[PDB]
């Protein structure tokens, strides 16, 4: 199995003028960065909404996980399942992303574009999905086994998943947000994993990224503590190699320099009264 290159990209995949597009969509940036953090009642609803159907979306997609399958129709699948629920996939044409869901595999550690490459036995393939609609997102992604991965593979699979349900379980009101990169760095650290940096969760609500940042390691300098309301995402991206990456020149995918493996899972939570909700949950 040796190491990814770009397939055909697709021609973009239509979306129903009706379903409302992000402000963003056409546009080289997009509009955020400075949204609340703490969500209204209205918007937290209208993000359970937003989450079950990014949900679905990726339920849908994974299915279709096997060798021989297309990552470009993995895309397929997920667009019409959110076009279906009268969605928008929050990715298509955000700054200028072509497709509707990112397909990152093996060695890809995030961001891969869907194309024509095909699956063998043996991968292991992330799916990541967003929706839009109602006027807010919900963000979900999962990394499937295709065929008799190895156990190492396996492993870190179900150890990334892990991590992040062990961070999700640590939220709560007047808890310090730090607390999440450090349960994930510890649980990654015990088995010789490293924590991907670069990359970090998001506070998410009108705005795709807006501009609350959720790190995966252990940084204790941040002082944030978790308020009722507040909604963002837990995406740990976990490296068997070492941290090191390139970006390929379709200006997205991310690899490792050393071409090891990678895996990721991610939720959108509510921070509640007096814990978590998870608004990307089945
Ligand atoms: C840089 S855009 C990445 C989109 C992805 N759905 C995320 O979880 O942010
Ligand atoms: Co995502
Ligand atoms: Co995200
Ligand atoms: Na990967």
């Amino acid at each position: 199995r040796t190491a990814l290159s770009p397939g055909v990209l697709s021609p973009t995949r239509p979306v129903p003028n009706w379903i409302a597009r992000p402000e963003y969509v056409g546009k080289p940036a997009a509009q955020e960065g400075s949204e609340p953090w703490v969500q209204t009642p209205e918007v937290i609803e209208k993000m359970r909404v937003a989450g079950r159907i990014a949900a679905g979306a990726l339920a849908e997609a994974g299915k279709a996980v096997a060798p021989g399958v297309t990552t470009d129709e993995l895309d397929r699948i997920a667009h019409e399942y959110l076009v279906d629920n009268g969605a928008y996939p929050s990715t298509l044409g955000y700054k200028g992303f072509p497709k509707s869901c990112m397909t990152s595999l093996n060695e890809v550690i995030c961001h891969g574009i869907p194309d024509s490459t095909v699956i063998t036995d043996g991968d292991i393939v992330n799916i990541d999905v967003t929706a839009y609609i109602g006027g807010v997102h919900g963000d979900t992604n999962a990394t499937f086994p295709a065929g008799d991965v190895a156990d190492e593979h396996r492993l870190l699979v179900d150890r990334t998943r892990e991590a992040t349900m062990r961070a999700i379980n640590t939220v709560k009101p007047g808890r310090a947000l730090s607390v999440i990169g450090r349960v994930i760095e510890s649980y990654a650290n015990r088995f010789g994993y490293n924590v991907v940096r670069d990359f970090t969760g998001h506070g998410i609500g009108t705005t795709f990224h807006n501009g609350l940042v959720v790190l995966h390691y252990d940084q204790p300098a941040v002082e944030t503590i978790m308020q009722p309301g507040m909604t963002f995402t837990i995406e740990p991206m976990i490296n068997l190699g070492a941290l090191d990456y390139e970006i390929w020149d379709d200006g997205w995918t991310v690899v490792t320099k050393d071409r090891k493996w990678t895996a990721q899972f991610e939720h959108t939570l509510l921070v509640t009264d007096t814990g978590v909700e998870i608004l990307t949950a089945l």
